[PDB]
């Protein structure tokens, strides 16, 4: 006797906490939704490491979606903390009744397409199951942990975290860490732990390129001028590629003198940001390899000053191409000044085995720890799909459907797989994730709308419209350096996984235009099946 609803939503993130907004409040649908954690919040329920921040800026980390909302915003500084964040989307939650439409602490392990009911079987971890007629999965593109097994690891003394499941209120004031990672989430928590911890040692395999975030106060006057002016902020953020709401520059960076290629970098450098070094500056920083190596340059000359000691410099120096997802840092590089903080190169000198008390380098040296965070990445954008039975028609399993690379059509559907949608899945938009988000989810809440207007049973994409999109990837990333980035934006940070194009760069106006074409187009690209 299972229960029958409307739609089955799969996440409480940014982009489940919406969908049920959406399919409920506004179209009046019946709606389950499940996450495995026990509250909302999808990513910033998880990641409560020390020093969790976001990268865009407060004003544009959240939804757009309701103007009331929007004047009721709050913040202190510049950029937003993950409890502040936590918060927000709680907030959200509450406002908009959401909460009783969710199942909480249950998993959602099997997702099976019935083709004479058109229903999808939707069981749990707890046993329930569930048919619903549409499925929306915001499962999250940086949500399947990586974590990679070491020699002997099952043998040590302490704890061993993975920042993407630390547990909330742990200190490690006066202990004896270590971390691996060097990504985004290895600079904040190696910044955050070091002015408390007594010994940080930082296992480096890549170092990477990192500009300062500036994180300035924020008052009241100026969250005013914003919000007094949301409505053409929000427009021009649509309307353009990466929505971080800064100007996106079209100026060739080998064009202009040394000093003003030179003073624009400083100037940047100096206002703060990841996305705005590598956007915000020149035009052709992430497709010219000129000027990818201006750009690379000058950030390790800023690298050279702040580090003293010219062997720890030497370790942290980052080479080759500045093509992975742009960092930006509270005080990373001047960690390394400080007594208490050790590098250890892993690449010269590497990790041999986990002993019951220490890790052991092939340096025929032991470091002792009492904890040893684990900051290494995700099994991005597909990595929650292959983690689940999910089969469509004929019984196809989603890991013989993608078989190769993960494949969609606009990035929110795929083949053999009908009335079931994907927010930020394969082949979407790399931007500021929340007004993409939105997008995704308006478009599948209307594609819902009209599938339950017209009277349509199955909608699917066909395997030549889903192929057009793949190809219309991959050429779009070909044109870019991010294709040699050496990193999880092309699935190349998780052993075993085969590497191939994984988003949509052609950033967010293209994006919404490409989606507003196909459904004035009479969803061009999709069967509809009646009756
Ligand atoms: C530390 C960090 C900082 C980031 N900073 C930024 C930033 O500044 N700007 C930006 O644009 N993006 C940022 N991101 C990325 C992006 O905005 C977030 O990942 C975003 O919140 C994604 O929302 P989501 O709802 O799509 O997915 P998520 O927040 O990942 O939510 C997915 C949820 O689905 C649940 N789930 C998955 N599979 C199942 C299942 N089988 N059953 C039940 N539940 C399941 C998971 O538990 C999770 O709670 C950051 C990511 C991280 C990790
Ligand atoms: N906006 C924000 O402030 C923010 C903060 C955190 C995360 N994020 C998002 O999440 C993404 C991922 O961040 P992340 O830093 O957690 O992941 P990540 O970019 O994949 O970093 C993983 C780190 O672990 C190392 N590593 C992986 N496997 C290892 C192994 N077997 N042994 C030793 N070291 C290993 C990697 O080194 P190698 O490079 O050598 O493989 C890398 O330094 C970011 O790109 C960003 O999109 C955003």
């Amino acid at each position: 006797s299972p229960t029958v609803v409307d739609a089955v939503v799969i996440g409480a993130g940014f982009g489940g906490i919406y969908a049920v907004h959406k399919l409920h409040n506004e179209q009046g649908l019946t709606v389950v939704g499940f996450d495995k954690a026990d509250g909302p919040g999808g990513t910033w329920y998880w990641n409560r490491y020390p020093g969790a921040l976001s990268d865009t800026e407060s004003h544009l980390y959240r939804f757009s979606f309701d103007r009331d909302l929007l004047q009721d915003g709050t913040w202190k500084t510049t950029y937003i903390t993950q409890p502040e964040i936590l918060e927000y989307l709680e907030s959200v939650v509450d406002r908009f009744d959401l909460r009783r439409h969710f199942r909480f602490g249950t998993e959602v392990t099997s997702a099976i397409y019935l083709e004479d009911e058109n229903l999808w079987e939707v069981s749990t971890d707890k046993g329930e199951v569930y048919r619903a007629k549409y499925v929306v999965n915001a499962v999250g593109l940086l949500s399947a942990i990586n974590f990679p097994d070491l020699p002997g690891l099952d043998t040590f003394e302490g704890e061993t975290i993975h920042t993407a499941a630390w547990p909330e209120g742990k200190n490690l004031a006066g202990k004896r860490v270590g971390v691996i990672g060097t990504g985004s989430t290895g600079q904040q928590v190696i910044t955050a732990l070091a002015p408390e911890v007594e010994h940080l040692t930082v296992f480096v395999r890549t170092p990477q390129y990192s500009v300062p975030v500036g994180n300035r106060p924020v008052t009241k006057e100026q969250i005013d001028a914003i919000k007094a002016d949301y409505d053409g902020i929000w427009d021009s953020v649509k309307k353009s590629a990466v929505a971080f709401g800064f100007e996106e520059s079209t100026l060739p960076a080998m064009s202009v003198s040394e000093e003003e290629r030179n003073r624009i970098f400083q100037e940047a450098w100096d206002h703060g940001g990841g996305f705005r070094f590598m956007f915000g500056t020149f035009g052709d920083i992430a497709t010219d390899e000129a000027a990818n190596e201006a750009a690379a340059s000058f950030i390790r000359s800023k690298i050279a000053e702040i580090i003293e000691d010219p062997e720890t410099a030497r370790k942290l120096m980052p080479t080759g191409l500045y093509a992975k997802r742009p960092l930006c840092d509270n005080g990373y590089y001047e960690v390394y000044n400080r007594p208490n903080v050790e590098a250890v190169a892993i690449k010269e000198n590497p990790i041999r085995e986990v002993t019951a008390k220490g890790v052991v380098t092939e340096d025929g040296v032991l470091h002792e720890l009492d904890v040893l965070v684990f900051a290494t990445g995700f099994d991005a954008v597909d990595g929650n799909y292959r983690r689940i039975e999910i089969r469509g028609r004929n019984g196809l399993h989603i890991n013989d459907h993608w078989d190769g690379q993960p494949t969609s059509y606009l990035g929110v559907t795929t083949a053999n797989f009908p009335n079931w949608f994907m927010v930020l899945g394969p082949n979407g938009p790399f931007t500021n994730l929340p007004p993409s988000i939105e997008t995704q989810v308006e478009w599948i809440s209307d594609t819902v709308a009209y599938a339950e207007r017209n009277e349509i049973r199955a909608i699917e994409p066909t395997p030549e419209a889903e192929e057009e999109w793949t190809q219309t990837c991959t050429d779009i990333a070909n044109a870019t350096l991010f294709t040699r980035g050496d990193s999880w934006i092309f699935g190349a940070n998780v052993p075993g996984k085969k590497p191939s194009v994984l988003f949509y760069l052609g950033g967010l106006g293209n994006y919404r235009n490409v989606l507003a074409g196909v459904v004035a187009d009479s969803y061009r690209g999709f069967e509809l099946k009646s009756a």
